[PDB]
């Protein structure tokens, strides 16, 4: 089972982290939302799919930076909602090709009341993401990290 | 690491169990041996031997049936004599290689004195072995069950 990002980087079998860099809306107003879909960044697969199948949910999220100042937020794992930063971990993805597939997982983040002018510095770390590996024939428990970098400023308007 | 038979029977990945059926001497007198071979029916291959080394062993093994009833007997595994029922491990084998080698088990078994007419009936289950493996890479402890059946009847005369 190993995860891969869309600018190549990679993560390999056994677990790891990698830095995954995402455009940000330049202008969000209280009460709107800032969305981050990593299912068009992250991609992970299995690697003997025919006997063998991988379990894959988000161990933990949680915010660093602007957004854990200036924003309240939920990320969205296969379908359901859940808050973000996280209180629990999540139900389990089923993967089982060897195809690269993508990371179900997005994250709606609004700034509060009290945000405003500049919420989120460009090249900050704004969430570290835990995704956590498991499977039907052994012990493995593996981490693969995704440490979550804004590629602009986001400004919210007073 | 996994486990194939000759009649095409596999256990996977992680363990298992399977049904093997094989075919019996015909007829056993008093004082003649019996001999289930079943290292010309089992092969075992390591799935990524060149960092890895698999450990594989008879852990314990039972009889069923006519075998139970009507016969005693020892196994040999690689070159050696145990009790049957075996009620403890047995040393290692090793398997560091992608082609598939036997699994080296064999039952000697004798019929008992009072022992006539059909005593082996066909089809039925005479035997469970467990094969269990280990490596020198992971903490995985893997059990492949082997359920043992008669493809024929078995007669000592009288
Ligand atoms: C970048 C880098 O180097 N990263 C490091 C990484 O390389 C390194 O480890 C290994 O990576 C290899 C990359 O390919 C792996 O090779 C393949 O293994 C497949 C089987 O994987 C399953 O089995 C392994 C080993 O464990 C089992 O087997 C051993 C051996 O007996 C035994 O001790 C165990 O008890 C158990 O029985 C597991 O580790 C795997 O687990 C990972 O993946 C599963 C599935 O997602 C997860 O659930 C699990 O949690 C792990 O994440 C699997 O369980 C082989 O099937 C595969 O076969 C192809 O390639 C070889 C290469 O020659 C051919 O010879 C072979 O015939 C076969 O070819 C066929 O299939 C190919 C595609 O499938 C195709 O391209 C071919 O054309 C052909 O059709 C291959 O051998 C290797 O398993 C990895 N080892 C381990 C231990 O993970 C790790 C290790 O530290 O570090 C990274 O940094
Ligand atoms: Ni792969
Ligand atoms: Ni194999």
């Amino acid at each position: 089972f190993a995860c891969k990002t869309a600018n190549g980087t990679a993560i390999p079998i056994g677990g790891g982290s990698a830095n995954v860099y995402v455009n940000l809306a330049p202008v969000v107003n209280v009460g709107q939302n800032l969305v981050v879909d990593l299912s068009t960044q992250i991609f992970c697969h299995n690697d003997y799919p025919e006997t063998i199948t991988d379990y894959v949910t988000l161990q933990r999220g949680s915010a660093y930076g602007g957004v854990l100042s200036n924003f309240s937020g939920t990320v969205k794992y296969s379908g359901s909602s859940y808050p973000f930063p996280t209180t629990s971990e999540t139900p389990r993805v089923v993967y089982n090709s060897r195809t690269d597939k993508p990371w179900p997982v997005a994250l709606y983040l609004t700034p509060v009341s009290s945000a405003g002018g500049v919420a989120i510095k460009a090249g900050s770390l704004i969430a570290v993401l835990i995704l956590r590996q498991t499977n039907n024939y052994n012990s493995d428990d593996f981490q693969f990290v995704w440490n979550i970098y804004a590629n602009n400023d986001v400004v919210v308007p007073t």
